C-alpha cells in the first residue's frame, strides 16, 4: 500500500541515506560529493522558509519516493529532487507522485512548473514529454566543486498548468 504525503522523518537520518543511494544509483546526471553541499535536510528547510514543500512517497513506512517544490515567483514555482527508488521505477508511481505535486503547486497558485535535468537522466526526460513539458534550451552547465570542475549536459523544461 503506498502513501504520498508531506515528507517527515521516521528517523533522523532517513532522508540523508535515502537521497545519498539515489545520488550514487545516478553517477552520469548529479554531483556526488554530497559531502561539500549543505544537507538535504537543510534543502528542505529552505524550500519551507521560502513557502515551497518537500513530499515523500512510502510502501507501508518504507521510504521510496521523494519531490520538490521550489518556488520562483508568484506564479513559478520550480520541480526539484525527483527521485523513485531503483526497484520501485518504471511501474507508474514517478508519475503518480509528480501529479500529486503539480496539483498542491496549482492549488497553491502557481500557473508555471520549471525545471532542468540531465540529458543522460533518459526515464526523466521522457516522463516530462509526457507530462506535457516543453523545451527552453540545452546546455552544458559548468559546476566548480571543491578542485573539481564538473560539465553537466542539461535540459530547461516548463510547463504551463493555468
Ligand atoms: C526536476 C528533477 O528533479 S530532475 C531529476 C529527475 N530524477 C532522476 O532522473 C532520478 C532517476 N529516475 C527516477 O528516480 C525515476 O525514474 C523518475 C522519478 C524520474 C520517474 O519515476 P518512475 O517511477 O521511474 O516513473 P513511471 O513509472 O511513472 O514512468 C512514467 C514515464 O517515465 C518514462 N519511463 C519510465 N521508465 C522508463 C524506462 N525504463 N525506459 C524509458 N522510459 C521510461 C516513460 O515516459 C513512462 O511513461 P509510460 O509508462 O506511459 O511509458
Amino acid at each position: 500500500m503506498v502513501t504520498i504525503k508531506v515528507f517527515s522523518p521516521k528517523y533522523p537520518t532517513e532522508l540523508e541515506e535515502f537521497y545519498a543511494e539515489r545520488i550514487a544509483d545516478n553517477p552520469l546526471g548529479f554531483i556526488q560529493r554530497l559531502d561539500l553541499l549543505p544537507s538535504i535536510s537543510g534543502f528542505v528547510q529552505k524550500l519551507r522558509e521560502h513557502g515551497g514543500e518537500f513530499f515523500e512517497m512510502r510502501e507501508g513506512n518504507k521510504l521510496i519516493g521523494i519531490c520538490g517544490l521550489n518556488p520562483i515567483n508568484q506564479t513559478e514555482a520550480e520541480l526539484c529532487k525527483f527521485h523513485i527508488n531503483s526497484a520501485y521505477q518504471s511501474q507508474g508511481l514517478g508519475q503518480k507522485l509528480y501529479e500529486s505535486v503539480e496539483k498542491y503547486a496549482f492549488i497553491k497558485g502557481y500557473t508555471k512548473i520549471s525545471l532542468h535535468v540531465s540529458k543522460s537522466q533518459i526515464k526523466a526526460c521522457n516522463l516530462y514529454q509526457k507530462l506535457g513539458f516543453v523545451h527552453i534550451k540545452e546546455e552544458d552547465c559548468v559546476v566548480e566543486l571543491g578542485e573539481e570542475t564538473l560539465i553537466f549536459p542539461t535540459l530547461f523544461m516548463e510547463k504551463i498548468l493555468s
